[PDB]
């Protein structure tokens, strides 16, 4: 395995974006600026083994703590999690810090944020990368809700939608939610399809679920002591803007994104699967690509010596 961080032996920052919201950050290393911005539900700590490697190949790293996790303000109110005001505030982020771009790379929901990113905020994204999540082109045509429920991977959105529901069942026990998420594709305990009919993630997967191949007891134990600041409110208000983020993305235009890009797929991920990723090129001239073979949703942990790899090679070609 690479090397990792130890929470206590690293730099922490704080910069406050608004009275109300004040983002958590990890820094580590000199050079161009790489911010790295995690998924669902996830940590600045979901990077641990990308911070000291992107490090020492000469970058300064800022792991975020997305809003809503962690260290990071956490506001109830569901529209302060749509991709439009995420954005801005991550602008103003950079705003206070004195830096005039950054890289950045996302994974799951902040790969679909770094995405956006570039799309509107491109003098500020030097280079962007994603893992597994698209870049899809907004279809002014059709509705959000036509999209998701075509699709029968997608059900547990539906079951993300209505507030307390699936926070009761996320926070009942946090260990449990944390090893039965934290998995190898192969190893996994959960069905995406029929979740609401089921009654819930977890209502046929085990009560004292193993502990997955990819992550240990004390890294399991670290995402839940994280999750009791705020719990999963903030988390799963991203899944509740579908409306809004489409209509932000429609104000495009049909624009490409002109900066360097590139897009990881990985093999494994049946939610995010490699075929999403078909048209991106015809939107994105500056593409390029990596794929990672046995590899699930959880990419930084799952093949954490093949995202560096790719990471660090492109970077050094195209972004910096």
């Amino acid at each position: 395995l690479p090397t990792s961080c130890n929470p206590s032996d690293m730099s922490h920052g704080y910069v406050t974006v608004k009275p109300r919201v004040r983002l958590h950050f990890v820094e580590l290393g000199s050079g161009p600026a790489v911010c790295l911005c995690h998924g669902f539900p996830e940590s600045w700590y979901s990077w641990r083994y990308q911070i000291p490697a992107l490090a020492q190949a000469g970058y300064r790293v800022l792991a975020m703590d997305m809003k809503g996790y962690g260290e990071s303000s956490a506001p109830p109110e569901i529209e302060e999690y749509c991709m439009e005001v995420l954005c801005k505030e991550m602008v103003t982020f950079l705003d206070k810090l004195g830096l005039s771009q950054a890289v950045f790379i996302g994974h799951d929901w902040g790969g679909m944020l770094v995405w956006y990113m570039a799309l509107f905020y491109p003098e500020r994204v030097r280079a962007v990368a994603s893992l597994n999540t698209p870049f899809i082109p907004a279809n002014p045509n059709m509705s959000p809700l036509e999209s998701i429920k075509a699709n029968p991977v997608f059900d547990y959105q539906l079951y993300f939608q209505e507030p307390g529901v699936a926070e009761a069942e996320l926070e009942q026990n946090l260990s449990r939610t944390f090893k039965s998420l934290f998995r190898a594709s192969d190893e996994s305990v959960l069905s995406m399809h029929k979740v609401c009919e089921a009654g819930g993630l977890f209502v046929n997967s085990p009560e004292e679920p193993s502990l997955s191949r990819m992550v240990t007891e004390e890294e399991i134990q670290f995402y839940v002591q994280q999750f009791k600041k705020s719990g999963f409110r903030g988390p799963l208000n991203w899944y509740r803007n579908m409306e809004r983020n489409w209509k932000w993305a429609c104000k495009s235009l049909g624009r490409k994104i002109l900066i360097p890009a590139l897009m990881v797929t990985a093999e494994k991920d049946f939610v995010l699967v490699p075929q999403m990723s078909q048209h991106m090129e015809d939107w994105i001239p500056h593409l390029k690509r990596g794929h990672i073979e046995d590899c699930g949703h959880w990419t930084q942990m799952d093949k954490p010596t093949e995202v560096n790899q790719i990471l660090i090679k492109w970077l050094d070609s195209d972004a910096r």
